[PDB]
Order: C-alpha cells, then sequence, then structure tokens
C-alpha cells in the first residue's frame, strides 16, 4: 500500500492517498512523519502547494487525516493540523474532521465527547482511534472534568456506565477510578452505600486497611462501608445460633464514621454452610474475611481498628471484649485462619477488657442508655464520640 512514497515526490485521488496515511507498517523503522529525515520538507511544501487550488477532489487530505487524527502523541507538529484545518474548505471528503476540530483550538476533545457520555466508534469511517492520546485522552479529560455537573438522580445510574468504561478502557481505568470516586465525594453520598464502585476499586487496585497514591479525604468515604458492612452482616447475618444483636450494633455502628480498618472472622458451620448465603459472602468481600479455629462451631468474632485502639468483638453474649493496641496484637489481621484462644483471646496480651454489662434498654441513636452509655461516658470524657455527619 505504502509504495506512493516513492512516487510521492512528484507533489488519481487514490494514486497520492497511501502516501499521507498511517505509517509505517511497509518500514517499520522509519519514524513518524513529521520526524522524517528524507520527508520533513517534501509533505510541509506538496500539502501546502494543492491548497490554493479552487477545487479539489483527491483523497489525501482525508489520507492527511488518518496519519495526524490517530496521532498519538499531544502536542497541539501543529503546522499541517493547520493545513487541514483549512484544507477541506477547497475540496467542497470535507465531512472528514467535521467534528474532529468540533472544539477548533489545539486542546482537543469537545462535544465529541459529549455524544458518550450523555465517539471512538462511529469516527473509524475516516480514521479509527484505538490508542491515540491525542483523541483518546483528551475525549476523556473532558467527559471526566464534567463530572462536577449533571443531576443526581442517574448520577449513579452513570457511575455503572462509568465503571463500564474502566471495564475495557485499561489506562483510563486508573484515570476514571481516580476521578469516579472524587465526584462521587462531593455529590452529597458521603455514607451511603454503592457496591459496583467498592467492588471496581477494590478490584482494580488495593484499599489500604495504594489509593494514597487519590486524596485520603475520598478513600474514607467507601470506607464508612468496608466498616459498615463488615458491622451489619457480623451482628446480623454471623449472629451464630443465637438471635439478631441490637443491642452491640447500634452503639457499635454509631461509631462508624471513623472506622478505619475492619476484619470479619468465620465459624465452623458457616464453611459448612454450602448455600450461596455465605458463598457470595464470602466472594463479595474476598480477601476481608478469615476462618476461626479453637472455638466453638458456631463461634463468631470480628478485628476492630479505631484511632487509638484496636478492638475485638466476638458474636458469643456474654465474651468481654478484648482490645489491642495498634500494630500490638499476637495475630495478623489479614491472615486467613485465627484462633480464639491462641490469638483473639490472649489475656496475656490483651489491654482492656469489659463485659457488655449492665443491660441496656430504650436504645436511641441520639439518646444513649445502659452499659453503653458508661461505654459512651469513658470515650466521650477522653475524645472521640457521636456526631452525625453532614447531612
Amino acid at each position: 500500500r505504502l509504495e506512493a512514497l516513492r512516487r510521492f515526490r512528484l507533489a488519481e485521488w487514490r494514486m497520492v492517498f497511501y502516501g499521507l496515511a498511517d505509517n509505517d507498517p511497509l518500514y517499520p523503522d522509519q519514524p513518524i512523519l513529521l520526524e522524517d529525515d528524507t520527508f520533513f520538507p517534501r509533505v510541509n511544501s506538496a500539502i501546502k502547494k494543492r491548497i490554493e487550488t479552487k477545487t479539489l477532489k483527491r483523497r489525501d487530505w482525508a489520507a492527511l487525516c488518518s496519519s495526524y487524527f490517530a496521532y498519538q502523541h499531544q502536542s497541539p507538529w501543529c503546522v499541517l493540523r493547520g493545513h487541514i484545518a483549512q484544507g477541506y474548505l477547497v475540496v467542497k471528503w470535507m465531512k472528514t474532521i467535521e467534528f474532529y476540530h468540533d472544539i477548533f483550538t489545539p486542546q482537543a476533545g469537545g462535544v465529541i465527547s459529549r455524544q458518550l457520555l450523555a465517539s471512538l466508534s462511529s469516527l473509524e469511517k475516516i480514521a479509527q482511534i484505538p490508542d491515540s492520546s491525542w483523541l483518546w485522552k483528551r475525549i476523556f479529560t473532558v467527559l471526566l472534568a464534567q463530572l462536577d455537573t449533571l443531576d443526581d438522580p442517574q448520577f449513579l445510574s452513570k457511575i455503572s456506565w462509568l465503571l463500564g468504561l474502566a471495564a475495557q478502557w485499561v489506562r483510563f481505568r486508573d484515570d476514571i477510578m481516580t476521578a469516579t470516586l472524587t465526584r462521587y465525594y462531593h455529590s452529597g453520598y458521603r455514607d451511603q452505600s454503592h457496591p459496583a464502585l467498592k467492588q471496581a476499586a477494590l478490584e482494580y487496585w488495593d484499599n489500604p486497611q495504594k489509593w494514597h497514591q487519590v486524596s485520603e479525604s475520598v478513600a474514607a468515604m467507601v470506607r464508612g462501608w468496608l466498616a459498615k458492612q463488615d458491622l451489619t452482616h457480623f451482628f446480623e447475618l454471623l449472629r451464630g445460633n443465637g438471635d439478631v444483636d441490637q443491642a452491640r450494633l447500634h452503639y457499635w455502628l454509631r461509631f462508624a464514621n471513623q472506622m478505619g480498618f475492619t476484619r470479619i472472622i468465620m465459624g465452623s458451620d458457616a464453611w459448612q454452610d454450602r448455600g450461596s448465603d455465605f458463598v457470595k459472602f464470602r466472594e463479595e468481600n474476598k480477601g476481608r474475611l478469615s476462618y476461626l479455629r479453637g472455638g466453638r462451631n458456631f463461634d463468631n468474632a470480628m478485628v476492630m481498628q479505631i484511632n487509638d485502639y484496636l478492638f475485638v468483638e466476638f458474636s458469643g453474649t456474654g465474651n468481654a471484649m478484648y482490645a489491642y493496641q495498634i500494630g500490638h496484637a499476637p495475630f495478623n489481621p489479614e491472615s486467613r485462619t485465627l484462633d480464639i484462644n491462641i490469638h483473639l483471646k490472649d489475656q496475656g496480651r490483651c489491654a482492656l477488657r469489659l463485659p457488655h454489662a449492665p443491660r441496656a434498654e430504650g436504645y436511641n441513636k441520639v439518646r444513649i442508655t445502659g452499659w453503653m452509655l458508661k461505654y459512651d461516658d469513658e470515650l466521650r470524657k477522653l475524645g472521640i464520640r457521636w456526631m452525625a455527619e453532614e447531612p
């Protein structure tokens, strides 16, 4: 195809077509078109010379498009972008760059991004854009920069598509996700569930307790569900042979906006539960769930991290909670197998022991009662307390 370059020195529509198209499958050793050593001045003149002609039907201009529409680097090199910016007037392939200059400035990515967000697919009739940072990046640096607008009864729906964009676009996966959660923060959904980002962000890279390399004011937003989901499931789904423990739930779900790390510990019968209910439970949060040894077949536990101390809670009604200092524990919280006595209930290695007595009645979110009233008093006298997030 690219043999037209030999006769391209002459300066009928398709005889010069492949003298300006994508380069250079025929000679891969040949560098980019405007860094060619032997054809740099030839194209700069021949393209210019054909412009002054009043009428043109040649396909070289559309061929000129492909070699710069699919141009990778983002220099906007713009000299031949200038000629094509004016060349399509005298040819009236005038539809080649109709919306390619939709913004008419070197900072491209105009309404071409608005078609997808509200093309990279329908524009292949003139030239294909699989990987060219001139259009590929600059069309997604706009549709992500416009997340700060558009109404939000369908923004949640648009994440599902926007998470879908992170599915095939491998490079934009670390750029869409980097800015999908940032807008999800400022929207007003600081503390409401969104498993799709929760799953997708965890899959794409590790959530500490790699995100810090986004900010730490936005990572903790969904961390409010790596904390809350570990609480809700533990006190409602992993209740063991007993009923739901509301008494331990409300007082502990209260302090969910400051929790940094959480980890559920399973039971013996839980892995003997062949039903998918615990299978998806073990699959939805893979890598955050662990096995339990040395305890009863229905025993359950948590590893809890707070601002100043590491906390352990158990599903057995009447078991005192064990507390460890942060970074000071006989067990690895990320270990897949743990023991109640060897690791969790090591009295010689634990710091604080407090039974859940006396029993509390009349519990409410703002009105506090019973043992957790004293539990609140011990913590309120020294620091963090109950504060509702900005409504």
